[PDB]
């Protein structure tokens, strides 16, 4: 049950397409997209419009998991849902209320995701937990690095590894071959890498690492 | 003096570099980039990271014209100088110091536009008239979509025209072929055209008909 979802702000954004075309060729799993809208984070990167011309390329297989990054993530709900993406996650520290914002992705046909930032306790996410498909756990601040691994996340997906030995944790931020086993040992099964993937000469081999150390590390628990 | 300028939100956004070279094959003069927000604006468009891969691929030639719908256009100068952005076009309703903006925009090696939406009078624009290089005259509310090209608006690009000959003035909302006579009367000399452009089997063709309706109409006011 390991995946590995690429995230592609290292990429050509002129040729999306192809990048993301060229992922999938080499067994990614998902697409992890980042979307900035400049206020929640310091960066804009790209909305549903961008979304939208993805799938259509892409055609209706590929998964792609959002990464909503924004202030206001019930205002772009259905905008993603018509884009077609599959999961809307949104930031714990972007909204009030939660529960309302996860009922109305349900609402709209696609999977859950909740994240939350380095600074966010993990205490404020396991009340929540058995309402999503997948936590995220950041392991770097969101929009601005360009930062190492912070290692001190992973008790975070230790703990919700523990408390919920069947949720999916979703690891973000400097993820590579040199910190993977990190993530895979503290309980982490969907790995997002960018950079190391994206800039590899050799993308197929970079994913079936990530994907082999998280999977023996699932293998043993 | 007449110039097109392609906006791309129409286009395969998954493929804007191959849509952008397509757009210079046909002799578009510039390329303009609509930046949004989702907070200046109800939608998110793209920002910076997109601009630099763009500037990327297509080299150092294309003029890019960076339409900022954004809420703190002091926020993007330098990642968009960066970038490789040739012009920053900021809106008036969005600093409470465009001076400084202005000068911040110069600083960075950029030209600069002012952008007035709607419902803003042309007469916020004037005491900007000679620090800036280009005024830029909404056509339509920003944001939201396929929208009426608003012919009250031409009143507003006839007195900039009139009050500031030199100044380069663009036209940026529902305009094609079938309005692009009525900004060129009023005094456009800059136009901004989506659909009508990246939709044709032949956007050579439709180009040069705007650019020379433009030229043609500026030439009889001449
Ligand atoms: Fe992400
Ligand atoms: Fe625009």
């Amino acid at each position: 049950g390991c995946k590995i979802g690429p995230s592609i702000l290292n990429s050509d954004l002129a040729n999306l397409g192809a990048e993301c075309l060229r992922m999938l060729d080499s067994g990614a799993d998902y697409l992890h997209l980042d979307v900035m809208d400049g206020h929640f984070v310091p960066n804009i990167t790209f909305g549903h419009p961008v979304v939208e011309s993805l799938r259509k390329q892409l055609g209706q297989d590929p998964f792609f998991d959002m990464h909503m990054m924004v202030s206001k993530p019930e205002q772009w709900v259905k905008p993603m849902a018509v884009a077609g993406a599959n999961q809307y996650t949104f930031h714990l520290e972007a909204t009030e209320n939660p529960g309302a914002l996860i009922k109305d992705i349900r609402e709209n046909g696609m999977k859950v995701g909740l994240a939350i930032k380095p600074g966010t306790s993990v205490e404020y996410l396991a009340p929540w937990a058995n309402q999503i498909d997948m936590a995220l756990v950041m392991t770097v601040e969101p929009g601005f690095g360009g930062q190492k691994f912070m290692e001190d996340m992973m008790p975070k997906v230790h703990w919700l590894r523990t408390q919920f030995p069947s949720l999916d944790i979703e690891v973000d931020g400097g993820v590579g071959p040199d910190t993977v086993h990190k993530c895979a040992e503290a309980g982490a099964n969907m790995i997002v890498s960018g950079s190391a993937i994206m800039r590899s000469e050799d993308p197929r081999s970079v994913i079936n690492l990530l994907r082999n150390v998280c999977s023996e590390a699932a293998q043993k628990r």
